[PDB]
């Protein structure tokens, strides 16, 4: 099942630490379908090159951009904290979609224009799971989220500001 999915991802890393091999992965997200392969990607990145694996999601911003909206909040915090090269990344792509968002002031959320765009509920959710992350983590979302705020004018006052409003919603008092 996810038995299949480690034998899978062992024998991806098996044919990468040996073997392209940027190309055989170029191929392979040609060649099948994306959700499987961003889920195998996913164990590989979690198994006890691989740099390899992680050298290629760098050189290929829109395969990892899918991984980080197809993927779990908790999947992504794995991954990102034992592959710290991927963190900045992340939270690119993540103050991104975060930024193309505006308040709907009758729905009282924040919400895109774009069929793509994030909803709130994603981003809060990949927030939180990201800052209850082991430290040298926590720290770098904490300090995003606040630097985003001040450059929106450090408003308190809701619906100016998502992450005024994401950081509401992530600290408890
Ligand atoms: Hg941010």
């Amino acid at each position: 099942e996810d038995s299949l999915m480690k034998t899978q991802a062992e024998l991806l890393l098996e044919r990468l630490q040996e073997v392209r091999p940027a190309r055989f992965l170029s191929s392979l997200w040609e060649r099948l379908p994306q959700n499987n392969f961003l889920k195998v990607i996913a164990v590989a990145l979690l198994q006890p090159g691989s740099q390899v694996l992680v050298h290629w999601l760098l050189g290929n911003s829109e395969v990892f951009a899918a991984f980080c909206r197809a993927l779990p909040a908790g999947l992504l915090t794995l991954v990102t904290s034992r592959h710290p090269a991927l963190s900045p990344v992340y939270l690119g792509l993540l103050t991104d979609w975060g930024q193309r968002l505006h308040y709907d002031l009758q729905k009282g959320i924040w919400v895109g224009t774009e069929s793509q765009d994030v909803p709130w509920e994603e981003l809060h959710n990949r927030f939180q799971s990201l800052c209850q992350a082991p430290p040298p983590l926590k720290d770098k979302v904490l300090t995003a989220l606040e630097t985003c705020k001040a450059q929106d004018g450090d408003f308190e006052v809701p619906g100016l500001s998502i992450w005024t409003d994401l950081l509401l919603a992530l600290r408890s008092g």
